[PDB]
């Protein structure tokens, strides 16, 4: 049995097993473009609550990371096709922090991105009914928020971290003051 | 850039990776349970008009394993939440290989399930507008189901390989036809 | 609240409140293209969980009907974009019951589809996790199945009634047999 | 044949039918929980592009109401099950505009909540990739928001209309100004 999910990107070149370095099987694994926890996509769903309720899984890691194809996709306004659709909810995401990433440079900016959208992802995960009832009824869970930089495999526990919905508060709150430190 | 697609499952143990031995840049990967193309799932199907209209992919894999936890959930007549209602797909697949999986001793049906669904998704796939319209176009696009299996390390590529409408319907309909070949210990 | 839920198609010309001649308010209504119940659909998920387990419902009506442009374009062999993948599920069904509907002459072979589909969408509802669960815990609960026909009102109870597991299976197999009869 | 597409909600007690008194067979109804249009839905995108492309309607109307079960849901701090996941977009919005609601007497908040959803339903259809692209090649399609109240029984075009990205920018910014206009009793 696995005793971590792990929710990466489609495009993201490294796999889970290198980056956490757990021995094979200790790994449960979804991958979707940019890394996205969507409130009502039934397949990561589907995923969440199999791991938590029925593998009793005890740590989830959402893993974004630097020169993400999906996130450069979202910015830019060009019409792909259904993707596009998938990749609104990225777009959400930058609009809502418009102010700090108008602030960049442009080139700096994608990567801004990327760690913000992870931040986000974790947020809707602890806000899941699966993790909001596995914290309600005293289950451990932690959530965990990674992006990883293809320049020297360096990976650092984006801002958030959450073994509660109190802590997951504070921990993206904290998150995103951190990045508006420029 | 990636050339290649990998369909597989959450329980598999194994990198893609790995599994084909393709430097790591080649493979553009998802993983959901029990490895599905289900019709009208927005996560996958997204995945697939990415990969195939704009990254511009000829090869699609999907990879199911032996000895696999979801299949082996959807088997388990329980009451597991919602991860139930995803894995009723797969006792669709169940209920329509039934007759084959009833004259087949109870220890193997798990296995021939593994490889039955992978035959199926790969139906499934050749099926999405996505990939009958890349087909309509000419554009050039295998589908294949693969099956790898522990115990020796090694894969089979499960009779199921499509480059054309036309060639979807004959491997689908072999694979099921080789399936339906038993080997006297059932 | 409402004592009913209505599945039902999107080009239906007939509002429920006609069909069914309740009250206002006894219905809450969700309307899909060939008004389906998928497995994996969130919106209808949740609309058929919302309505047992929060608003406690105690009837669940699927309800088709003749000259259906949804089953048309599912048995259309074109290239309709989007939608077509929404209509594989009914491609299937066709499929399934591909000698059925193969030894009827072409023409009424599309009001057989509606009819058959209704019984297949019932017992997928009947099959959903949440459906199931209230059964077992002994929570009172019918599901219905019907069909009208345009060509004066008329509604039939297809086959399809359930109150039970065991009674979903009779009714569906019946229902089936009951069809096959020429 | 039909001319207009309604989104409306699963409460709403009256047919679009009544609501707009066209005959039935104009309308192409789609109805789910708070009237959302949620990027990633695919049932309720599938009625959108087929009603788009296929049936080639030119008038897409998103009705959401006063005294409104779901959004009572959405604002009820409870665990209900699967459906609160379906209602966080809905609190998404809330949260969005939680200054305006805040400065807001609270037994009028469910219907300012009402509103605003009208204008974010109707701003996510007009950025569907079936919306964007309709307006692209020159087909006509106007998108429309409305609230209707029972107590009066009457609609009211919630600022929101738009038959072009441009003209969709307008009106949903509009929408949230002329909501944003607080006769004093909050
Ligand atoms: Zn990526
Ligand atoms: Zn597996
Ligand atoms: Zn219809
Ligand atoms: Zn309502």
């Amino acid at each position: 049995t696995p005793h971590y999910l792990w929710i990466g990107c489609s495009d993201s070149r490294a796999p889970a097993e290198k980056l956490t370095n757990l021995e094979p099987g200790e790994l449960f694994v979804h991958r979707n473009v940019a890394n996205q926890v969507i409130h009502t996509d039934f397949n990561c769903l589907s995923v969440v609550q199999y791991a938590v309720d029925v593998l009793k899984i005890e740590h989830i890691i959402i893993c974004g990371h630097t020169n993400c194809g999906g996130i450069h996709a979202a910015m830019a306004d060009k019409d792909l096709g259904l993707i596009n659709n998938w990749l609104l909810h990225i777009r959400d995401i930058w609009f809502k922090h418009g102010h700090l990433l108008g602030k960049l440079s442009p080139e700096k900016r994608a990567d801004m991105l990327t760690k913000i959208n992870v931040a986000e992802q974790v947020y809707n995960l602890g806000r899941t009914s699966i993790v909001k009832s596995a914290w309600e009824r005293g289950q451990k869970l932690s959530l965990h928020g990674w992006v990883y930089d293809v320049n020297d495999g360096f990976l650092v526990d984006q801002g958030v971290m959450a073994t509660s919905r109190e802590t997951l508060e504070i921990s993206y709150r904290n998150a995103i003051a951190r990045l508006s430190i420029l």
